[PDB]
């Protein structure tokens, strides 16, 4: 029932897509311009900020394997969820992740949806969120993509996958 006409691959370039963000120094927008041209960016996706295999698992492990992301030719990390702007900048907050990664807002699922990503998580009370996914996008481009096929799953699309594919 959901759009699969386009689902996003290995070699395809990420549509266009503004986020809004709270940083300390204020609420921002962030296009996928800004964030991913003449970079080396990982994104991972996790259906809800606050869900327990998302904080619990797979956001603590991209901010305990940071440094060690960044030291391998990587300029950037972000994770994306299909929630509001200020229960993003809280949850950025609250898991201390605050400055240390981007956390984007994709509130209607603009992006989730385009890159045909979108879940029903109604029976979790979560509705249309984002699957759980992780990527390496280079200038743009899209050259590893690490989809789970269960949303309370978060190995292959976890930081210790990704430091491997670096």
């Amino acid at each position: 029932y959901f759009q699969s006409m386009m689902t996003i691959a290995v070699g395809d370039k990420l549509p266009n897509a503004t986020f809004k963000e709270k940083t300390a120094d204020g609420p921002v927008e962030v296009t996928t311009e800004l964030l991913f041209k003449g970079k080396r960016v990982v994104l991972f996706a996790v259906p809800g900020a606050f869900t327990p295999t998302c904080s619990l698992n797979h956001l603590p492990g991209y901010l305990e394997n940071r440094d060690a992301i960044l030291a391998r030719g990587v300029d950037d990390i972000a994770v994306v969820a299909v929630n509001d702007l200020h229960v993003m900048g809280a949850w950025a907050t609250h898991s201390g992740g605050m400055g240390k990664i981007h956390f984007l807002s994709d509130w209607n699922a603009a992006f989730t949806k385009a890159i045909g990503m979108e879940i029903d998580l109604s029976a979790g009370t979560l509705g249309i969120r984002s699957k759980r996914y992780s990527m390496l996008v280079e200038d743009g481009v899209v050259k590893a993509l690490n989809i789970e096929e269960s949303p309370g799953q978060a190995t292959a699309s976890g930081a210790a996958a990704m430091l491997e594919l670096l």
